């Protein structure tokens, strides 16, 4: 079997042997099975090492560090070319950063993706299929599926492997194809062969190919390849790669690591600018152009410590910790960015059936036409007994066990429940539980059908598999069921037309209707009392939607249909089923029947994650294709109304809300929680004005109703047992249906985004120090404190692995207690921009302080005045000024050694400020990140190994310091952390306690100031 699409329907099915009505017998599939193997493609993974590492030396941050690497290269081989210890140190520091960054960026990249791709196999997939063992259809594995077997397709559903279309039970059979085709567009199928051998997949109209999805309609066709043999697993790795518009968030960086880059090229000019007279220095020698070469290397070696060369991998660390966090909990976060946008989310728009439901529905409760006096009427009301799929059960008058075989009314009302279906009743062994194949509405009508019984069958000695299908089964042999006019969201209603297969001669074909209570009851004109049929009247048609709106509105917000039957229809020829538009057309001059009504319990994390969302200031909206009565009715269940909330102005309908004013519709969507009978046309018509108010929507779906809504969404968000349709159309997929994760997701996109915040308050504040350094040792005329080779330290022990540790932070306390961010206000906010300057300030005069401190205050040094300090260029014996003052000494490493080591040690200091914008650290210990606290001590390990060790000091131009020296420099670096506590404070209680730590700061500070 390889061209397919070319031979007949008869052709293709006679090549396995397979009957469509039967189906596959269980040795045929063995052998199958045993020939073809599992319907799998083989587990392979993403991206490889190789490319995973190049794609972490793509941002401009990181490559402006390896030009400056290879700058450092150039103009240090011609220098010094043999040692490589000694010689090309600057290059080694510069490249030693970015592979720590590239490690970590790797490490967490790998971690998420084996997390998502661990969640696929949280359940497995499944299909539709007819063998021989069950006389009905039975949902199996989707890897189960042999090549030839007979596969059912409704629509939602996804295509688990290749199939030529046997027959089409809809009208019109639409598939998406976008995955395999490219295609946009829905495609219609049909049954007919393609003569072209050659046709391409757009021309191959016959052929369902496997992940693909079902636009529309129901059909049923014969698999012909599985696993790798299919059209999309034989192009499983030659696929173009996704790329995505750039979220706010992550074109606001890229933004700001552009300004922040033309920023630092005029500093370092700047550096080069203001240096000009020390070029022709006696110390570089007297030439020009080696004192110009020296100050280049300064100016190089400033870019590269005032860059944040680990933006961009601290962004895609953030990124990967979020979505490993969620898949964590059973959430597959389909785009790494798209856990942020969670963050910044104000409104929730969520599907009521499936998604604020369990989708576990039962028949409850029915109604039938009792009698008639006048003009209005009597009903018989009816109670099932029952709440699960299983067809156990019986059915109460007045709480009294009745037989549906007295009651014509019941007879007719099963017969229309059972023959309107497309769907059925499955029963697992594996679980023990009975199952539903297809559409929850349906199958809760098909579980009725078998509690009713109202053709009395002896249900004794069936087994568990029969007793699924079997009252079923005695209506579907009576009546011959031509063709469907199948469900479509226009007219809210679907038809079946049937014949009886008793002689036509005394009975005729007449039409099963069911669908929306108030649709159905306006289209029709009779009503069937018992076995007659009298014209309804208009007191027996708010008699009727009386109890369809006690019934909705009630204790048990029940979901309700009508069924009605018309018994005069137009013949299959004169009927014009090319529209689905004209088959409202059809379906008038009715018989009103009965009408059921079925309960849907509302999830248990429902109720408390509606709260979560209200206390972090985000809305929850219900926008439901069903009744308004029964919409808000769930919505004081689950909290989004009240009790006794008024909801005059916050619950609309499709059609009243149309028929507003453009005010009025403003307010509508700012004030309104619930949206009932809307089209899925609608549906995406108020995620659209929602954004139109500048407001970032999170549409939550599961069925085709919502797809269009999913996609006009800033972030769709899909049930795990939902249709795939939804799935492919959303950005998260809840695979254990937990509405508790959509909040916990919203809480880690907000926590994703301070960590950002911290990592740019800890770079910028602290990088700026070393800058003010460079410059305000200029403007004092003191010997300059670094060189090249101490810039390029500073920048790998203070912007190495402590600032990648504040991706790791933990979230605040108060995380999820305040209002969504506005996506649209600027990054850095004005009043951190004060932060910064205002700590990077400290931290340049720190380290000048602590330069100066040696050359003037300290004993192991010259007493040297401010005089003799600023001008120290002026010393020589001739000069009466400069007496006693060895002026070797003004190039002596100590006081490089003393500025070197508060510049390391208050960065240090720095980064254990940056574990929350406002909290102190007597609230979040830096306990609290054990990462920070790791990298710090790692970093002040590396610091004391350069300065102890033997060969390395004469390497980096510095010296070993005792404790005196070492206790000046916590002097000087500890009161950055209590001048961040100060800023700190304001912004708590001007702009808007761990005692365990309290008792080990403290005698830290008592030794330090004694
Ligand atoms: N198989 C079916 N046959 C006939 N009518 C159906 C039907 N399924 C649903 N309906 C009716 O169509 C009406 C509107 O269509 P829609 O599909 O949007 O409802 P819904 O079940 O999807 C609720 P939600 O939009 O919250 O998921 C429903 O109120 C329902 O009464
Ligand atoms: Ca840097
Ligand atoms: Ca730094
Ligand atoms: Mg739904």
């Amino acid at each position: 079997m390889e061209n397919a699409h070319t031979k007949t329907v008869e052709e293709v099915l006679g090549h396995f042997g397979v009957n469509e009505s039967t189906g596959l017998s269980l040795e045929q599939v063995k052998k199958l099975k045993e020939r073809w193997g599992s319907n799998e493609l083989p587990a392979e993974e993403g991206k490889t090492l190789l490319e995973l590492v190049i794609e972490q030396f793509e941002d401009l941050l990181v490559r402006i560090l390896l030009l400056a690497a290879c700058i450092s290269f150039v103009l240090a081989w011609f220098e010094e070319g043999e040692e490589t210890i000694t010689a090309f140190v600057e290059p080694f520091v510069i490249l030693l950063i970015l592979v720590a960054n590239a490690i970590v960026g790797v490490w967490q990249e790998r971690n998420a993706e084996n997390a998502i791709e661990a969640l696929k196999e949280y359940e497995p997939e499944m299909g539709k299929v007819y063998r021989q063992d069950r006389k009905s259809v039975q949902r199996i594995k989707a890897k189960d599926i042999v090549p030839g077997d007979i596969v059912e397709i409704a629509v939602g559903d996804k295509v688990p492997a290749d199939i030529r279309l046997t027959s089409i039970k809809s009208t019109t059979l639409r598939v998406d194809q976008s995955i395999l085709t490219g295609e946009s567009v829905s495609v219609i199928k049909h049954t007919d062969p393609v003569p072209d051998p050659r046709a391409v997949n757009q021309d191959k109209k016959n052929m369902l190919f496997s992940g693909t999805n079902i636009a529309a309609g129901k059909a049923m066709g014969v698999v012909v390849a599985t696993g790798v043999n299919t059209e999309i697993g034989k192009i499983r790795d030659e696929m173009v790669a996704t790329e995505q518009e750039r979220t706010p968030l992550q074109q606001k960086l890229d933004e700001f690591g552009e300004q922040l880059s033309k920023v630092i090229s005029l500093i370092c000019i700047a550096v080069w600018i203001i240096n000009i007279g020390h070029f022709n220095d006696p110390v570089h020698g007297g030439s020009w152009i080696r004192g110009a070469i020296y100050y280049f290397k300064i100016a190089v070696a400033l870019a590269v410590a005032a860059i944040p060369e680990g933006l961009p991998a601290v962004i895609t660390t953030c990124l990967a910790l979020g979505t490993r966090r969620m898949a964590k909990k059973n959430a597959i976060v389909r785009s790494l960015p798209s856990v942020e946008t969670l963050g910044c989310t104000s409104v929730i728009c969520s599907d009521k059936t499936g998604t604020l439901t369990t989708n576990q529905m039962s028949v409850c409760r029915m109604f039938i036409l009792d009698r008639v006096e006048g003009d209005t009427c009597s009903l018989n009301e009816f109670t099932i007994t029952g709440s699960t799929y299983a067809p156990i059960g019986e059915v109460h008058k007045d709480d009294k066990p009745v037989n549906c075989h007295q009651y014509d009314g019941l007879v007719e009302l099963a017969t229309i429940c059972a023959l309107c279906n497309d769907s059925a009743l499955d029963y697992n062994e594996a679980k023990g539980v009975y199952e539903k194949v297809g559409e929850a509405t349906e199958t809760a009508l098909t579980c009725l059908v078998e509690k009713m019984n109202v053709f009395d069958t002896e249900l004794k000695g069936l087994s568990k598999i029969e007793r699924a299908n079997a009252c079923n089964s005695v209506i579907k042999q009576l009546m011959k069921k031509e063709f469907t006019l199948e469900f479509s969201r226009d007219r809210k209603s679907m038809s079946v037309y049937c014949t009886p297969n008793k002689p036509s001669r005394t009975s005729m074909s007449k039409m099963f209707v069911k669908g929306a209570p108030e649709g159905v009851i306006d289209r029709c004109t009779h009503i069937r009392v018992g076995s007659t049929k009298v014209p309804m009247t208009s007191g027996v048609k708010q008699k009727i939607m009386s109890v369809i709106r006690e019934w909705g509105s009630g204790s048990d917000t029940l979901r309700c249909l009508a069924l009605a039957t018309h018994d005069n229809p137009l013949r299959r020829e004169e009927m014009h089923l090319e529209d689905s538009a004209n088959f409202i057309k059809y379906e008038t001059n009715l018989t009103f029947v009965g009408c059921v009504g079925m309960l849907d319990p509302p999830r248990i994390e429902v109720a408390s994650s509606v709260k979560l969302c209200r206390q972090a200031g985000i809305r929850v909206i219900m926008i439901t294709g069903d009744n308004k009565g029964t919409a808000v009715a769930i919505c004081r269940r689950i909290g989004i109304f009240g009790q006794d909330e008024d909801v005059t102005s916050k619950a609309f309908t499709g059609r009243e809300f149309d028929e507003l004013n453009p005010s009025a519709q403003r307010d509508a969507c700012l004030n309104a929680r619930c949206f009932a009978r809307v089209e899925p046309s609608h549906k995406s018509k108020i995620v659209e004005f929602l954004q139109s108010f500048d407001e970032i929507t999170a549409m939550t779906g599961d069925g085709v109703n919502d797809a269009p809504a999913l996609k006009k969404a800033e972030i769709g968000i899909a049930m795990g047992s939902g249709t795939a349709v939804a799935k492919t159309a959303s950005e998260m997929v809840l695979a254990d249906d937990n509405f508790s994760t959509i909040v916990a997701a919203v809480e880690e996109g907000r926590a994703i985004y301070n960590n950002m915040k911290q990592f740019i308050r800890y770079l910028i504040s602290s990088n700026v120090g070393e800058v003010v350094c460079i410059f305000l040792t200029a403007a004092l005329g003191f010997p300059e404190a670094l060189i090249p080779v101490q810039l390029l330290w500073v920048n790998l022990v203070t912007d190495g692995l402590p600032a990648t540790a504040l991706g790791f932070n933990p979230p605040d306390l108060d995380i999820m207690n305040k209002p969504p961010r506005n996506p649209k206000e600027p990054l850095i906010s004005g009043w951190l921009f004060f932060r910064y300057l205002a700590i990077g300030c400290y931290v340049g005069a720190a380290t000048v302080g602590a330069a100066a401190w040696w050359f003037i205050a300290a004993d192991g040094g010259p007493r040297v005045s401010f005089y003799q300090l600023s001008h120290f260029l002026q010393c020589k014996e001739d000069n009466p000024d400069f007496e006693g003052v060895d002026c070797a000494i003004f190039e002596s490493p100590y006081p490089m050694t003393m500025a070197l080591s508060v510049l390391v040690t208050i960065e240090m200091c720095n980064a254990l400020n940056s574990l929350s914008e406002n909290q102190s650290l007597l609230r979040m210990p830096p306990w609290e990140n054990i990462w920070l606290v790791g990298s710090i001590c790692l970093s002040m390990s590396l610091h004391f190994l350069i300065l102890y060790v033997e060969p390395l000091p004469l390497i980096f131009q510095i010296t070993p310091l005792n404790v005196t020296q070492w206790l000046m420099v916590l002097k000087i670096s500890l009161p950055v952390i209590l001048m961040d506590e100060t800023l700190k404070f304001v912004a708590r209680n001007y702009l808007e306690i761990s005692w365990p730590f309290v008792l080990l700061i403290m005698p830290l500070v008592i030794w330090v100031y004694s």
